């Protein structure tokens, strides 16, 4: 799998992520600015993988995966968090993300994850 959906209420940390993904050679599927957005798009889009932010407006990141895993059970989505946002990321695993990667990112992890995951 190739396509990304990056998700993040933060343009900065889209950009950065934009840049890492597509010079390691996926495609920038499309980006997303919250919960809800992200899930139009998930429907719209069928990424192949898809990066989650947690905390952001209206619709948070935890509430999205549940939503797309509904959707999509086979989702492939990989949670972002700051760090020592653990117990956030241990409910976002539990309700569907396979991984996660933490900001201000790390190239090298960031492949990585985006590599195990397919
Ligand atoms: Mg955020």
């Amino acid at each position: 799998g190739k396509r990304v959906l990056i998700v993040d209420d933060a343009a900065f940390m889209r950009m950065m992520l934009k840049d890492i993904i597509t010079k390691a050679g996926y495609e920038v599927a499309g980006e997303a600015t919250n919960g809800r957005e992200a899930v139009e798009k998930y429907k719209e889009l069928k990424p192949d993988i898809v990066t989650m932010d947690i905390t952001m407006p209206e619709m948070n990141g935890i509430d999205a995966i549940k939503e797309i895993m509904k959707i999509d059970p086979n989702a492939k989505i990989i949670v972002c968090s700051a760090m020592g946002q653990q117990a956030m990321v241990i409910e976002a695993i539990k309700a569907g993300a396979k991984d996660f990667i933490v900001k201000p990112f790390q190239p090298s992890r960031v492949v990585e994850a985006l590599n195990k995951v397919s």
